[PDB]
DNA sequence: CGTACGTGCGTTTAAGCGGTGCTAGAGCTGTCTACGACCAATTGAGCGGCCTCGGCACCGGGATTGTGAAAAAAAAAAGCTGCA
């Protein structure tokens, strides 16, 4: 349907999934932070303890951009990240 | 419940050792006089004694500040549902 319009939306990597599944599955309050996040994200067993922390910031600046994630306060420390994928168009839009 | 610490490995580092070589400077000796003790005479600073009057302790009255109770809202929190 026309040119730049239902796109392929490429299945995300395995650290910004683990990010949106740890922001849903402790997230029933105003906003879910990056150290929050870490501190049982890194015990999942084939979590990288050298960088995981690194890929999350990746993942939530791009999740953010994508608008499937949203921040309260969201600049530099604390953030606290909120999945605003649930009233939204959920296919993608410029 | 989360992870900071303790343990134990293999790898890397520089302390420790014994030695040599060089000389700064610690420390000793001898000399000589500037400086401090000691003294006697002089006298004025600082002592005790004494008097006074204004600061400050104490008081009462009023202004002000902070606390706690009760009632009522805002909010998190909790237990309760069917679905999926
Ligand atoms: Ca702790
Ligand atoms: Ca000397
Ligand atoms: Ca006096």
């Amino acid at each position: 349907k026309k040119r730049k319009n239902s796109k392929k939306k490429n299945q995300p990597g395995k650290y910004s999934q683990l990010v949106v599944e740890t922001i849903r599955r402790l997230g029933e309050r105003n906003g879910s932070s990056l150290a929050k996040i870490y501190t049982e994200a890194k015990k999942v067993p084939w979590f990288d303890q050298q960088n995981g922390r690194t890929y999350l910031k990746y993942s939530i600046k791009a999740l953010v951009q994508n608008d499937t994630l949203l921040q309260v306060k969201g600049t530099g420390a604390n953030g606290s990240f909120k999945l605003n994928r649930k009233k939204l168009e959920g296919g993608g839009e410029r």
